[PDB]
């Protein structure tokens, strides 16, 4: 049900799209959220996905943290996808704006290998402060399962394709 994606490798595909609109159209088994360790979904991809769920993602996430404590940077958890997907895989990439180690970006993408197919953003890009060209290279060199990457910004999408 994914359509309009450019093939980068055997298993990695990319499109200039809003991940919320893509999730509402496709209703994938797994949508990846660019989470933080507290699952506080304020801005970027996380804020946008949570708003689309009418805040149900944040209510579920607060119950998960009250039971389990915070995630690790490079870690993940599987929660409901609400009206966007069967499941949401909340993955914590390092936030360079908060001083976190960029080497944890490969550990963050390894979480994707537990799922056959995923709709995802580029981890640690955008407001997390890492170079998106580096994030796409770590994705293609780490993930072995089928990943459909949605890049919201048109100008960044064009730069990622021409420099790949
Ligand atoms: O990475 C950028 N955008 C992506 C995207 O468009 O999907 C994006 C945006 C938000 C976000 C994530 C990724 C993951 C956490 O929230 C981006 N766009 C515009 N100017 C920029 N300068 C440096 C990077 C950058």
């Amino acid at each position: 049900s994914f359509s309009g994606y450019l093939k980068l490798t055997d298993n990695v595909y990319i499109k200039n799209a809003d991940i919320v609109e893509e999730a509402k159209k496709v209703k994938p088994t797994v949508v990846v959220n660019a989470a933080n360790v507290y699952l506080k979904h304020g801005g970027g991809v996380a804020g946008a996905l949570n708003k689309a769920t009418n805040n149900a993602m944040q209510v579920e996430s607060d119950d998960y943290i009250a039971t389990n404590g915070p995630l690790k940077v490079g870690g993940s958890c599987v929660l409901s996808g609400h009206n966007l997907a069967k499941h949401c895989l909340h993955v914590v990439g390092p936030n360079v704006n908060k001083g976190e180690d960029i080497q944890l970006l490969k550990s963050a993408y390894e979480n994707f290998n537990q799922h056959e197919v995923l709709l995802a953003p580029l981890l640690s890009a955008g407001i997390f402060g890492a170079d998106p060209i580096h994030s796409l290279r770590v994705c293609v060199d780490t993930v072995r399962t089928n990943v459909y990457l949605a890049v919201f910004d048109k100008n960044l999408y064009d730069k990622l394709v021409s420099s790949f």
